[PDB]
């Protein structure tokens, strides 16, 4: 399903200097685990016609390229050729940590960004562990250190809704209703939408922003590499954040 979408070589061609010397995360993402962790989230690639499976892993490995990327304006390839260059936050400045009755903070561990979609906080390693079957509120570290947990992290984060927010893939496949709030928060469906369910505390609403801009970019090359349409409202620049 992933495989009849996204092959190898497609793959390679879109994360093209991943394994450069420049880059920390060398060696780490490979085809074979992408396809294994979607094996865990069959409907991923695989709902609506072939346009929207492939907008679906075009957009999914475009922001998880973003959360990831050793990109420059003037960098080998462009700066949509340098996704998948990190898997830990840089220079993590927190332990993101927000205390809750549900998912305790471990001793000792820090949730900051780690794998393809940068998974934050000790909410989204909770849900994320419980999902998977691994325990990543006491192991956190093994979202940077097992290839297929890190995917299937970042697909469970793209495939689960977290109210208010949609899930991205019901986002990217048109499947998504936004209501009255969000209508009143300018939020369209799109990929611009999926941006702010990801980042948008920080990136959305506050006009032009190269983070949002960087998403873009590899969007754009990656649907034009599958061969689909990028559809509307890319950016989140006017949308309100979710909170
Ligand atoms: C003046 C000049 O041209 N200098 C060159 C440098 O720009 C260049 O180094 C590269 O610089 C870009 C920014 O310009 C940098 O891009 C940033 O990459 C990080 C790491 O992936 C991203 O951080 C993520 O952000 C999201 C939020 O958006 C977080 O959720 C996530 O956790 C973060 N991920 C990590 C791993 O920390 C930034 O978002 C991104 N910035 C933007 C604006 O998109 C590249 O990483 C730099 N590349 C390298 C290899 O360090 C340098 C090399 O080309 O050359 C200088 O001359
Ligand atoms: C400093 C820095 O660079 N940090 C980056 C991280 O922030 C970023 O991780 C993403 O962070 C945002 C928050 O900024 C987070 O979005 C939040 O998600 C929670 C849970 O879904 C929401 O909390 C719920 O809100 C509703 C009301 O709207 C409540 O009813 C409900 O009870 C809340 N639940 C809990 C458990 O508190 C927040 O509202 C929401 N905030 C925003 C602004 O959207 C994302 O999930 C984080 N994304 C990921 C992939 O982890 C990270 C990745 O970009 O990079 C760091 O560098």
């Amino acid at each position: 399903s992933v495989s009849s979408i996204i092959s190898h070589a497609q793959f390679d061609r879109m994360l093209l200097h991943r394994n450069d010397g420049a880059c920390q995360a060398k060696g780490f993402y490979t085809y074979d685990a992408f396809v294994a962790a979607a094996n865990a989230f069959p409907g991923f690639g695989a709902t609506g016609s072939t346009d929207a499976r492939k907008r679906d892993v075009a957009a999914f490995l475009a922001q998880t390229s973003h959360q990831t990327t050793g990109g420059a304006a003037t960098a080998p390839d462009g700066a949509f050729a340098w996704g998948y260059c990190f898997k830990q936050e840089r220079g993590a400045a927190a332990d993101y940590c927000t205390p809750s009755a549900q998912w305790p903070c471990a001793p000792g561990k820090r949730y900051y960004g780690r794998g393809p979609i940068q998974l934050s906080h000790n909410y989204n390693y909770g849900p994320a562990g419980r999902a998977i079957g691994v325990d990543l509120l006491r192991n956190p570290d093994l979202v940077a250190t097992d290839p297929t947990v890190s995917f299937k992290t970042a697909l469970w984060f793209w495939m689960t809704a977290q109210a208010p927010k949609p899930s991205s893939h019901a986002v990217i496949t048109g499947k998504w209703s936004p209501s009255g709030a969000d209508r009143a928060a300018g939020r369209a469906p799109g990929f611009g939408v999926i941006t702010n369910i990801i980042n948008g505390g920080l990136e959305c609403g506050h006009g032009q922003d190269s983070r949002v801009a960087d998403r873009i970019g590899f969007y754009k090359r990656y649907c034009d590499i599958l061969g689909v349409g990028y559809g509307d409202n890319l950016d989140c620049y006017n949308q309100r954040p979710f909170a």
